[PDB]
């Protein structure tokens, strides 16, 4: 039909029921180009991303347990090379709009009551919003009760509360984050350990925080791997979509040059934070002296602005 469009039914079903449109319209084949998806924003990182795929694949031909949730993920390595990003990404596809991501710190989950707190923070935030990627940050830290309770949810994909009413979890993505070894093996570098050693290290303080009965109810674990110097130069083009965009109004077009993503890259990462850091690197090298530029009226509407690297910072050109 013309008039009508798929969506404009879609909407109606998906509020009567509260089913995401992409729920609803997953089978309408998307499902086989995820991957892509995905691609749009997370750079780098193709192991991780099959891996997440394959999981969602197999629960949506019927070949898993129904009585789980879709998916269940433990995301290794440094930060800062695409966790979160694929995470917001995962819900932005799956449940439309990265509103639909519920994120846990764990860094406020230490200290015994933090069960209570979780059930009931996280309950009613999966009472409310039954599809929903659930992101739980550096799960190391965590106390033993607060993963005891973790398991219930890998378990038969429900969770009791206070109330003893369960809450339904088998819509629900579990992505649970940890650097765990990466900082470790920074340590060893910087001390010139051999590579057994670090290696040998890494293994057995994985093996004290998780073990084997708990990664067993995982459907993958995933290391994220560094990025290449190819990988920062894709993620410093898309970090500049925003301002690109905003400069576009005034039909501004922004090209850098070679050395320039290189400069930016450089600086906006480290093995520590991984690419983190970058906004503010953009901000402070790019976005600063543009500002003086324009407000100087050195920079103009429909102006073409070239960016080069130089000895003082970014220099910036008008052809």
């Amino acid at each position: 039909h013309m008039e009508v469009t798929e969506e404009d039914i879609a909407e109606i079903v998906s509020r009567w029921t509260g089913i995401p449109v992409s729920k609803l319209l997953e089978g309408e084949e998307k499902l086989l180009r995820l991957e892509e998806e995905l691609h749009k924003r997370v750079v780098g990182q193709d192991e991780a991303i099959r891996a997440v795929a394959d999981a969602i694949r197999r629960a949506r031909a019927g070949l898993k347990d129904p009585n789980r949730p879709i998916g269940s993920f433990l995301f290794l390595g440094p930060t800062g090379v695409g966790k979160t990003e694929l995470a917001k990404t995962l819900a932005a596809t799956l449940f439309d709009t990265e509103e639909a991501m519920i994120r846990i710190d764990m860094t406020e989950y230490m200290e015994k009551h933090a069960v209570s707190r979780l059930i009931g923070q996280l309950t009613e935030a999966v009472r409310r919003r039954p599809y929903s990627v659930i992101l739980f940050d550096e799960i190391e830290k965590a106390h033993p009760d607060v993963f005891n309770i973790l398991l219930q949810i890998l378990d038969d994909g429900r969770l009791t509360d206070s109330h003893g009413r369960t809450v339904d979890f088998r819509n629900t993505v579990i992505i649970l984050t940890s650097n765990l070894g990466s900082p470790l093996i920074l340590e060893g570098l910087q001390k010139g350990w051999p590579y057994e050693r670090i290696r040998d290290e890494v293994f057995k303080v994985l093996q004290q925080h998780f073990r084997p009965e708990f990664l067993n109810r995982l459907d993958e674990i995933v290391v994220f791997r560094p990025l290449t110097k190819e990988q920062i130069r894709q993620i410093v083009e898309i970090q500049l979509s925003y301002l690109r965009a905003r400069l576009a109004e005034k039909r501004i077009s922004l090209e850098l040059t070679e050395a320039a993503k290189d400069f930016l890259a450089e600086r906006g990462y480290d093995p520590v934070f991984g690419a983190r850091p970058l906004r503010r690197v953009i901000q402070r090298e790019l976005e600063t002296p543009l500002a003086q530029k324009i407000l100087a009226g050195e920079v103009k509407e429909g102006d073409r602005v070239q960016v080069d690297v130089g000895p003082a910072g970014l220099v910036f050109a008008v052809p």
